[PDB]
RNA sequence: AGAUGGUAAGGGCCCACGGUGGAUGCCUCGGCACCCGAGCCGAUGAAGGACGUGGCUACCUGCGAUAAGCCAGGGGG
């Protein structure tokens, strides 16, 4: 992802309740699991998203733990 | 009547050139010694491991379902 959109990415996170973070976390999950049915069909050809993605869950369950550590 | 040479199946010695083999010399990522520095880790789960982890990944390295990485500060360019 590009560095701007990482610094984004967080700022936006960082608003997000716990509850919306993990809504936000649970679609981005699925979405994963989406991109890796088109790379196990050979039908994405963008792979770099595959990882992209995984760093962005990463991510939001930083900021959410984050949030709930106080 | 007599006398003495050319035979090389193969062999021997020498010479040339190869093959095999990996000595020798040069080399050094590694090692050895001494000296100095530094010196504990763990139930907040250590030492050490198993299994995982990459779009394609056998192994090594890193990492741990947030999985060759996540956040922030410092360095650097
Ligand atoms: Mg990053
Ligand atoms: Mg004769
Ligand atoms: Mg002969
Ligand atoms: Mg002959
Ligand atoms: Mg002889
Ligand atoms: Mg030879
Ligand atoms: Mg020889
Ligand atoms: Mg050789
Ligand atoms: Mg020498
Ligand atoms: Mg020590
Ligand atoms: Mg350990
Ligand atoms: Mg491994
Ligand atoms: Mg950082
Ligand atoms: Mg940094
Ligand atoms: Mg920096």
């Amino acid at each position: 992802m590009k560095l701007s959109e990482v610094r984004k990415q967080l700022e936006e996170a960082r608003k997000l309740s716990p509850v919306e973070l993990e809504k936000l976390v649970r679609e981005k999950k699925r979405e994963l699991m989406e991109l890796r049915f088109q790379a196990s069909i050979g039908q994405l050809s963008q792979n770099h998203k595959i990882r992209d993605l995984k760093r962005q869950i990463a991510r939001l369950l930083t900021v959410l733990n984050e949030k709930r550590r106080q």
